[PDB]
């Protein structure tokens, strides 16, 4: 197994979190993509993976697995220990369900506002962009955080009461906030608590 | 089981077919809600699902499942005969990756086209729009319809050689391509190859025509 990924950006840190999680972090090479300097674009990495995104599993047999949740499904199956998508097909819909929302509502929303609404990474990378699409989702990212921390006043985690995916990914989607300077509203008691745990697991440290 | 939806919707179709197949369809009692009408975005809606959309999956036990990979994902699981989701880590991983690249690249991008770039479903629903935006995911649109067209080129269905959500996602992206005015490229022999064979399942009616009023 190995995992092309940028290390410092939120997709890759997620698969990260997930491979700690499952005790596995060992079990994989990392192989560092160049994305500020295009690498990601090019035409033997596309081959590989055609949304031309990090990070991307490629196994033993060659198969190239992308996008976060696929990802996490591959590792979350072949490795042992606590479920992070599920183990019954309640657990997974409802996981899939809360992951979604978290994936949907924050991460890509305050993605949308990074590389819309403001240089994001530069407009080498940034090829088209809509400024307007960007500041609205800085909304749909607020919003959910106040969702989120509805959830959490009756929760321990997203989900119910064990850690999974959409906590990942939500938690992600907090620490990208962060960095774009979305504010994260200071009166989310139960957002914010939940925040404090996660990034102690030691899966995060 | 009860799935709320509303006849003519492209997601609630999703849910539909994926029923379909797993032959469960006399399991479930659905229960119209009015979109048209603003049934979706009410109080006693939103409590079901704050996503306020279409469709939900009540659990006897009043667990309200939202959209349409999720409601897939538990309708997969429960029923027997083939498996829409995967049986092995690997499949699992390459059906949603393909569920996603047809979902994203497709579904919610003719989706975007629609509700942004054209008048949608009227101004009572489309209370903000953003034409720039929808008008590059018909771009994105277009082009994923020439990517899958690729992958069809060597697989029969979108994951490989079983039908899966992926073809059922993708099914429905198409479906709403036309519905939107979204042309689908004439030259894209192995994707209208495999639209026939889909639409031609018994799970699919065929005739399901996307309408609203």
């Amino acid at each position: 197994m190995k995992i092309y990924d940028t290390e410092g950006f939120p997709n890759p840190l997620r698969v990260r979190i997930a491979l700690a999680e499952k005790g596995a972090t060992d079990k994989v090479v990392f192989v560092p993509v160049d994305v500020m300097g295009g690498e990601h674009r090019t035409t033997d990495f596309r081959a590989k993976n055609p949304d031309a995104t990090v990070p991307v599993l490629e196994l033993d047999d060659g198969t190239c697995i992308a996008q976060c949740n696929a990802i996490t499904e591959y590792l979350d199956g072949v490795f042992d220990g606590p479920s992070l998508t599920g183990a019954s097909p309640k657990e997974r819909a409802v996981i899939a369900m809360m992951n979604i929302r978290a994936e949907s509502g924050l991460m890509n929303a305050v993605g949308a506002y990074f590389h819309h609404a403001t240089r994001g990474l530069g407009p080498d990378l940034e090829t088209w962009q809509c400024p307007d699409w960007g500041n609205k989702q800085k909304e749909v990212a607020q919003s959910t955080m106040a969702y989120l921390n509805e959830v959490l006043a009756e929760n321990e985690f997203l989900a119910g009461d064990r850690f999974t995916v959409a906590d990942i990914t939500a938690y992600a989607g907090l620490v990208f906030a962060e960095f774009a300077k979305v504010d994260i509203p200071g009166h989310l008691d139960h957002l914010l608590a939940w925040r404090a745990r996660v990034a102690a697991r030691p899966s995060i440290t």
